[PDB]
């Protein structure tokens, strides 16, 4: 079981795979001239619609990637702390003093809840909640294996989808046009960036599609992998074993970050949540939600002697390449204190749950603080219990999630 490269040949494409850290090597370590995203990320452009992400060319990509940073950077995420732990407060409070929660369900609803808000402002979190749930929710369900291959099918599900869509821009729309209308009046959300962004070379802001494809790409993220991981990260950790051996030790942490800091939940007390962040990271290690990550080749490659000719697509699967053994010892075994060591390794590209190089995730600190809080939140208000086995890995939507239901019983402190 020291296959690291090898080649199928399916639809008349040549899929090859890598894994483990020297095959990743000639997928992550090159760029765009190298390696592209285009032919096999075309199913997520008409989700996100026409000239935006993988729709645009690489000179508009590359700058809505830029704009995108400028949202999630480490200030933006400064001013979105406090709305994300009020989001998770709220919503925790609305639990009783006892019961039994499918935390899926659950985490699914409070992050997008929170990423409207983030994302698209208050207006719309409090205005239009509803609307914008159901609409994304119709947009994600146009999303099929068939969408794949063939995404501009006139099949019905992508009709839906594409209406979806348009109806999406048109209540945005209105946002936007109120917020020009007073523009000194500033906002505390991702639209504010998108709207202040210019292209290069250009007097051109971002029309409203772009706008809004921009804002249903971020959702789509949250919804397709912060959510998943935040529902792992959980009923790993209150498995019997698990939570015996390792939530002493977040909880401990717990009270002396309150001792130095206080009740509050800051950027900086988040920061300092070690252990927990690692049982996060053991969460995405064992569960990533993201099955592949995908590059048509344009430069052909050699590794070892196995030759990746141009038009190949290469594929990288996370959950395949950290369970190799000789990368992580025990590799099958829940154990969050490994990243203690593994973090100081300088061998690259050994963890991958957020890829790297180039393309590496944009969100990875937005995601932690948004998991740290709810679990923050969840442990100093409440014990928990894992009901019945651990699920297993579901592979039927577009996403490895944990298989419902997913049952966690709480009891409050
Ligand atoms: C724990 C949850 C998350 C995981 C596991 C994750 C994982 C990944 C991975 C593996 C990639 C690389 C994709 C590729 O190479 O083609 C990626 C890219 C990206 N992620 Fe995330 N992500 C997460 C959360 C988020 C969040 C919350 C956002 C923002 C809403 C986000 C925004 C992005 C963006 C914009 C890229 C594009 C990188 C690029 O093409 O340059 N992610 N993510
Ligand atoms: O990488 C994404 C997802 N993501 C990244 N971080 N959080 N979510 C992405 C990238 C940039 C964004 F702005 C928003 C995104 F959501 C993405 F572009 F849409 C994306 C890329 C690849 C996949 C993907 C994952 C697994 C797949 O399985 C292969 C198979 F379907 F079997 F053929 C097929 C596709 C999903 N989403």
């Amino acid at each position: 079981k020291y296959g690291d490269i090898f080649t199928m040949k399916v639809f008349g494409q040549r899929l090859t795979f890598l894994v483990g850290p020297d095959a990743h090597v000639p997928f992550f370590s090159q760029g765009d001239a190298e390696l592209s995203q285009d032919e096999p990320y075309q199913f997520s452009v008409p989700i996100f619609g026409p000239n935006v992400v993988y729709g645009a060319d690489l000179a508009h990509r590359n700058q809505q990637l830029k704009f995108i940073a400028a949202s999630l950077s480490t200030k933006a995420l400064q001013s979105y702390v406090p709305l994300i732990v009020k989001e998770a407060e709220d919503f925790f409070a609305k639990w009783d003093k006892s019961g039994t929660v499918d935390i899926r369900d659950a985490l699914a609803e409070l992050i997008i809840l929170t990423a409207s808000r983030c994302l698209m402002g208050k207006e719309i979190r409090e205005n239009l909640f509803t609307e914008v749930a159901k609409l994304y929710q119709t947009l994600d369900e146009g999303l099929l294996p068939i969408s794949v291959f063939f995404p501009y099918l006139p099949i019905p599900a992508h009709k839906r989808r594409d209406e979806a869509r348009l109806a999406m821009v048109r209540m945005f729309k209105k946002i936007i046009d109120e917020r020009r209308a007073n523009p000194e009046v500033k906002h505390n959300d991702c639209l504010q960036v998108f709207m202040d962004a210019r292209y290069r070379g250009e007097e051109q802001a971002l029309n409203d599609e772009e706008i809004t494809g921009l804002m249903i790409a971020l959702l789509f993220a949250g919804q397709h992998t912060s959510s998943v991981t935040g529902s792992w990260t959980g009923l790993l950790l209150f498995e019997a074993n698990n939570k015996k051996k390792f939530l002493p030790g977040v909880l401990e942490e717990q009270e002396e970050i309150r001792k130095e800091f206080g009740d509050e939940l800051t950027m900086e007390a988040l920061n300092k949540m070690d252990k927990l962040h690692r049982c996060v990271k053991e969460a995405l290690r064992m569960y990533p939600p993201l099955l592949f990550v995908m590059r048509k080749v344009i430069k052909p490659f050699s590794y070892k002697d196995y030759y990746v000719p141009e038009g190949d697509t290469v594929f990288v699967s996370p959950a395949l390449s950290m369970r190799v053994e000789e990368v992580f010892p025990n590799a099958d075994q829940y154990n969050p204190e490994r990243f203690v060591e593994e973090d100081k390794q300088a061998q690259k590209y050994r963890f991958v749950g957020f890829g790297a190089g180039r393309h590496g995730c944009m969100g990875e600190n937005f995601a932690y603080l948004q998991i740290k809080t709810i679990w923050s939140v969840l442990l100093r208000n409440f014990d928990i219990e894992l009901v019945g086995e651990l699920p297993k890995p579901d592979y039927t939507a577009m996403v490895v999630g944990p298989a419902h239901p997913c049952l966690l019983r709480y009891t409050r402190k």
